[PDB]
């Protein structure tokens, strides 16, 4: 049972949690790979059996009652059938859990409030369509940000899966030209070169928001215009440098991502898209100061007179720093929920005591759980952490081309 | 079937075939990763001994050679006569910088191999311990333009009790505990404090007050030594723009010099090896300053900035934390004392991988402390995965003498 110190205040816990974990991860006594970005259907009825068995748990109802009763159903229905189906609400809390056991989420202090969209019935990519809209207007909810997860249907043996293209449900263009340099959002050059070989018409420049490709079984891809007035967007302006607005910069609201797969009690759904709200370091340092993603670091310290010729003036931590402020107040000023790293932080430290006393630990990846400003002014810095793998889970899959 | 490790912001791949090498065993398994942990017989003393050797060997291209069998038959004679073993003067200095070269933490290894390594062996008191000290600290201060060094003082061997240094780091400030239950000077050195007053040091009040050191011979108690006080180069902090600053009364010292680990080689143990080279800012501005439990001067500085305290969405933590880097590195160049910002160390960092990968097929790096404290992914170790490993000639931690 490790032993787990956090350095500022001088507390010990120990992860009991972590001796449930499975499925192996990355590490060896040799070597540790935790930096790493990525590391007969008989098992079927075993993740069952389990997954089911935590479910009555955390409603007290394990022991007598239809505890036993519903182990029969899915016992039977596996062996007439070969997979099975989940009641309504396992299927919410299976999401609830899997969120719960994300490592790399720093915002899950929240996982008790997410909205579970049942799309299991779904048959089209039109069905699809029409079910992801509800699903961005739901959690949009003109700014007051909500989360939610859709859950389409899960992967059958033989005959294909639903699947997302897209990353992420909003996504910017990403153009080349003769120079090689892109136009656009670096990240999703190959997705916005599947638009095109699909009959999308290119656009203007840095910011247009990328068509969904959305694939039912077998019959291929097909776009889908998302439309402008259910996409919200945030206009960059800083609080008091003025020149800051006319960079023309702007980020979409609603963080959606559709490219990871649920699972729950042994099936897999590859297209089940959930979304949140944003840590605003995620926009302001990841997305447009990483040099492979907007780059506009330089940019913004020609504008502030800082001194560009030494590293030694600190230059880019001026200038990261007033982006993240731009991002903050500019959310803030169109009402859109946003959260600043400092917050998120302090509330994840929150989730870390509340999941001691009920579980008795919480699987943490620390390199994901630092901000990636000001890392050691954040109370997770000096938080020791255990990294491994519970089930239900959400999992990275292959891309589908 | 090596580890695949990948750059995300250019898109390099490369294999760590050195870390199939890694002779020691680390605190993961694959059910879970314990990266983030702060802290993770003649028959064996020969492996590790043999492997040295043969390490030595290959550094000088002169593997399989005669002069390579005989310095096996020589150490494989002298565990048997005496179950231990002499180091030659050149395999001592190789060693000391094998030992820098594989340490997973440390960001500045570029350098390693310009490390000046005193040989202070034949040491036989608290008294020439402390001589030896000074020599190494007028050295690597070098008046401000500072070189990297490490004097090595005797193995532990059976029959004697071990050479140590008490002291953490040779130049550290006292940390006095209050009525309050507050700490002046740093709160990190409260232990050592104690320790040097209950073993006939009088007490400053300063909160920069630098400790004297407490020296221990082999079977003897620790010996109290101050340092003179013009052997200790300080800085005063003042900041470029911002001139209430210089009113806070900040200082720091020149030289790092960390005096509390083990340094091993070949199977050799010497838990008695300081050694020094140039402070990174970051760990000045942002640790020793602004954490919470050191000086933790964060608040008041941006208090000063008229920032917003009241709300964490002003950034104000991040504001004042940029600032007072600023000002340290402004200050030690004013003094004209070496520094290096966390751009230009991991700038140089990534060169050391790229050169370390040529040589021998890898490196081992640990993430979460190669990337600096602050502006992390502005930086370009943040998007290099990395392979945490544990090599041998090594540097190690060790419990405190007390
Ligand atoms: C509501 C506020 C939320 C915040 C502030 C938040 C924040 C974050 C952040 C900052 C990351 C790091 C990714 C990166 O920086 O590249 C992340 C990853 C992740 N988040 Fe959250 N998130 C939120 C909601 C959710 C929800 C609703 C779910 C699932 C239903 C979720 C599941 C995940 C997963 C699965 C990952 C990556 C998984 C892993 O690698 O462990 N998050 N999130
Ligand atoms: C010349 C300039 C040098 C710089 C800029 C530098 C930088 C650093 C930094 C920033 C750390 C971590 C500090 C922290 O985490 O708060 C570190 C750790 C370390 N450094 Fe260096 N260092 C230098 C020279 C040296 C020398 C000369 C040696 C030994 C001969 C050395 C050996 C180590 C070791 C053993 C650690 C701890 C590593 C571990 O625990 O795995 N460094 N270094
Ligand atoms: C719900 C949610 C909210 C939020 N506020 N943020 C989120 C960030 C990610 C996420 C996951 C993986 C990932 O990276 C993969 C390429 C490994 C990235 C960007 N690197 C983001 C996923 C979900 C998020
Ligand atoms: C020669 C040198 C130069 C420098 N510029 N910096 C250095 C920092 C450390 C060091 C080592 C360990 C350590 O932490 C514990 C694991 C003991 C810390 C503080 N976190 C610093 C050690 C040596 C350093
Ligand atoms: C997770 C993590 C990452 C990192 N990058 N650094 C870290 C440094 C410390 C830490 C805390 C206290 C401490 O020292 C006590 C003996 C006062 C030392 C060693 N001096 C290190 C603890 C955790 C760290
Ligand atoms: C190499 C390194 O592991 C990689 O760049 C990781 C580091 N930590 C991260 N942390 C978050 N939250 N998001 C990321 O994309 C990354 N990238
Ligand atoms: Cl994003
Ligand atoms: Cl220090
Ligand atoms: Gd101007
Ligand atoms: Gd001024
Ligand atoms: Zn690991």
């Amino acid at each position: 049972f490790p032993r787990v110190k956090n350095w500022e205040v001088g507390s010990i816990t120990y992860d009991t949690l972590s001796a449930q974990a499975q499925q192996d991860g990355p590490c060896t006594p040799r070597r540790c790979l935790g930096s790493l970005v990525f590391p007969a259907p008989e098992q079927l009825l075993s993740q069952a059996r389990d997954f089911i068995n935590q479910y009555y748990s955390s409603i007290k109802r394990s022991g007598s009652q239809a505890h036993e009763q519903r182990l029969q159903e899915v016992e039977a229905e596996v062996a007439a059938t070969g997979t099975y189906q989940l009641r309504e609400s396992e299927l919410v809390f299976g999401a609830k859990q899997a969120w719960r056991n994300a490592p790399r989420c720093v915002g899950r202090i929240q996982w008790g409030k997410l909205q579970v969209f049942d799309a299991r019935d779904c048959r089209s990519a039109q069905e699809m369509f029409t079910y992801i809209c509800n699903h961005i207007k739901y959690a949009t909810n003109r700014g007051n940000l909500r989360s939610a997860i859709t859950v389409f249907p899960q992967r059958c043996p033989g005959r294909g899966d639903f699947r997302i293209w897209n990353s992420q449900l909003v996504r910017y263009a990403g153009y080349r030209q003769q120079d090689g340099s892109v136009r656009g959002d670096p990240a999703n050059v190959e997705i916005t070169e599947l638009c095109i070989q699909h009959g999308w018409t290119p656009g203007n420049g840095r910011f247009d928001v990328l068509p969904l490709l959305l694939q039912a079984p077998d019959e291929p891809p097909e776009l889908f215009l998302l439309p402008p007035e259910l996409v919200l967007e945030v206009p960059l302006e800083h609080p008091t440098l003025e020149w800051f607005a006319a960079l023309g910069l702007r980020w979409y609201a609603l963080p959606a991502v559709s490219n990871m797969l649920l699972e729950i009690g042994g099936l897999e759904f590859p297209a089940a898209p959930f979304s949140g709200w944003y840590m605003s370091t995620e926009i302001g340092t990841r997305n447009l100061c990483d040099p492979h993603r907007y780059n506009i670091l330089e940019d913004v310290a020609v504008c502030m007179d800082l001194d560009t010729r030494t590293t030694s003036s600190l230059w880019k931590d001026k200038a990261a720093v007033e982006i993240n402020v731009a991002v903050l107040h500019s959310y803030q000023l169109a009402k859109v929920t946003i959260v600043d790293h400092h917050a998120a932080t302090a509330s994840f430290m929150k989730h870390l005591e509340n999941e001691q006393k009920a579980r008795g630990g919480c699987p943490a990846d620390w390199a994901w759980i630092v901000p990636p400003i000001s890392g050691s002014l954040t109370p997770v810095f000096h938080q020791e952490m255990v990294n491994y793998f519970l089930s239900p889970a959400f999992r990275y899959q292959p891309d589908p081309w």
